[PDB]
């Protein structure tokens, strides 16, 4: 099974998975310098207040905060976007070393790490469904750097114990995800993939200029969580990231001047 191993990481998921070198793949660069400013994009609405979060699951290649999406109660619309758009889950990309982690680069520059809060399109009715279009998703991303705590991040970092290995989970009720986000809603915008096997075309990415800081002391503790499932050899769940992939016929939009 894919993963992100010498054996069975990104340069192997084009075997099982050909749109991995498809016309819309993600991450990308952002070249800063090319991406235009569009003054017809909208600010982003980030309505979170309704947010009803309800478990935290190690899946074998990140940790996803799951929420439940049967009804608007934390959505994503604005931007780029038509229509409405339901969070569904977060998770992180990360590194074993501050200087990588994220998927997105800028200007060719990586972070310690990306968090990607992933909504899908109402229209479609479910998230299996939206997978299928090419406007089913839109992902926020942003990027973590290394310095000062994130206060909203530690109840996520507290709970990494009781997930250590592929398949636990824990209850995680009345998470505030609006405690993730920088105090800017400036963007870049582009159409793109999954960054994980299927790697599904589906994906509206909006990614912040932004980034949040989070310590030395959160993010090694990302590190101490297992690829591997629990009674199986201990591999340490780091860089799970997708390098970036070409740009193809495709522009990056800016939010701002
Ligand atoms: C077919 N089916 C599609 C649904 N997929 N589930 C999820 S949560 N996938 C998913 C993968 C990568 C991202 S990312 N890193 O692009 O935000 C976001 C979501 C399971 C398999
Ligand atoms: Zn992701």
């Amino acid at each position: 099974h894919w993963g992100y191993g010498k054996h069975n990481g990104p340069e192997h998921w084009h075997k099982d998975f050909p749109i991995a070198k498809g016309e819309r793949q993600s991450p990308v660069d952002i070249d800063t310098h090319t991406a235009k400013y569009d003054p017809s994009l909208k600010p982003l609405s980030v309505s979170y207040d309704q947010a009803t979060s309800l478990r935290i699951l190690n899946n074998g290649h990140a940790f996803n905060v799951e929420f439940d999406d049967s009804q608007d109660k934390a959505v994503l619309k604005g931007g780029p976007l038509d229509g409405t758009y339901r969070l569904i889950q977060f998770h992180f990309h990360w590194g074993s070393l501050d200087g990588q982690g994220s998927e997105h680069t800028v200007d060719k520059k990586k972070y310690a790490a990306e968090l990607h809060l992933v909504h899908w399109n109402t229209k479609y009715g479910d998230f299996g469904k939206a997978v299928q279009q090419p406007d089913g998703l839109a992902v926020l991303g942003i990027f973590l750097k290394v310095g000062s705590a994130k206060p909203g991040l530690q109840k996520v970092v507290d709970v990494l114990d009781s997930i250590k290995t592929k398949g636990k989970s824990a209850d995680f009720t009345n998470f505030d995800p609006r405690g993730l986000l920088p105090e800017s809603l400036d963007y870049w915008t582009y159409p793109g993939s999954l960054t994980t096997p299927p790697l599904l075309e589906c994906v509206t990415w909006i990614v912040l200029k932004e980034p949040i800081s989070v310590s030395s002391e959160q993010v090694l503790k990302f590190r101490k969580l297992n690829f591997n499932g629990e009674g199986e050899p201990e591999e340490l769940m780091v860089d799970n990231w997708r390098p970036a992939q070409p740009l193809k016929n495709r522009q990056i939009k800016a939010s701002f001047k």
